[PDB]
């Protein structure tokens, strides 16, 4: 784990290594946006946004409740996550941030992943894999 | 101090100790209401919002930036908060949180103030005065 070693990584900041692609989902009717997200992406989590070009984020959504929403459209009958749940407004990270803060947002304190952010903006999602990758290089 | 022994910090939550009138400001062009935020409440850092009908916590501004913006707008001559220094809501709170969780995010980061958000729409504000009261009452 981080810190002690030859000194060079004391320099590095979150923008220098964070992955730029976007598991976002729009606050709109289209199950096609959901289908495309579920096709293109995998793992625990997605982000919910006001619109693709405004890029304000509300919170996080996970594969089971969205494939169950698709399941609700699939049900024998003839998008609104607020009918069930939408999860906590998480931490965020600002582009300049040094690793020695970011380590103490996921540890000594329990959180799994973080959205990198700017004023009203979503830049991407960080995970422990990028983090421990960045610690080691 | 943290409290070792007989406590009800596990009984009671951020929703109980909440305070709700706040120095918030719209993204709007007019300065006629910015005049209120100068004295209608007392405090250092304000709550910038995406709309008086949405109240997403876009970020925070110190009085010395906004008073200088008014000093320029009423300079001897015959909106633009956008190019002052701004910071997004650095951490945010949700009603079901017990006092102990809050104490750790305050103390571990040296953050002086925080906002309650639920998902998006603000509910109220917190400072070192509220907790240093409520941990004894």
């Amino acid at each position: 784990e981080l810190g002690w070693g030859r000194h060079q990584q004391y320099r590095v900041r979150v923008e220098d290594i964070m992955v730029r692609d976007v598991p976002h989902v729009a606050l709109s009717c289209t199950f096609r946006d959901l289908r495309l997200a579920l096709h293109r992406t995998k793992g625990r989590m997605l982000a919910l946004v006001e619109s693709p070009e405004s890029m304000i984020l509300l919170g996080s959504i996970e594969r089971s409740q969205v494939v169950a929403l698709l399941g609700a459209q699939l049900s024998p009958a003839r998008v609104n996550f607020s009918d069930c749940k939408i999860d906590p407004a998480p931490f965020q990270l600002v582009e300049r941030t040094s690793l020695h803060k970011t380590h103490t947002i996921f540890s000594l304190l329990g959180v799994d992943h973080a959205y990198v952010t700017s004023i009203g903006r979503l830049i991407g999602i960080v995970t422990l894999k990028e983090l421990r990758k960045a610690i080691e290089g």
